[PDB]
């Protein structure tokens, strides 16, 4: 399940870099952005496979990828936050 929706004016900044680096298509600096997300554990909405991708969310400071990412599902303006590497997920609204 998904946990709410959030604004994306209340998420950290770096969520906003992920979202303008999703919409340019890149670069993106971690080589992993942009692969499938495969939805194993079913905390998502169930769809075909390659529906949802994933991409890292900086934590600054982190020497790792560490535990943000941004989850893009096929629809318009389907995108979940996760801030605790993958256990939940929050939809982000970009209107506010």
């Amino acid at each position: 399940d998904v946990s709410g929706t959030v604004c994306l004016s209340a998420l950290p900044p770096e969520a906003t870099d992920t979202l303008n680096l999703i919409a340019s298509d890149g670069p993106f600096p971690y080589s992993q952005d942009g692969v499938v997300f495969q939805n194993r554990e079913s905390v998502l909405p169930t769809q075909s496979y390659g529906y949802y991708h994933e991409y890292t969310v900086i934590t600054p400071g982190a020497r790792t990828r560490g535990t943000r990412r941004i989850i893009c599902g096929e629809a318009t303006q389907e995108d979940y936050y996760t801030g605790d590497h993958y256990a939940t997920f929050s939809l982000i609204d970009q209107t506010c």
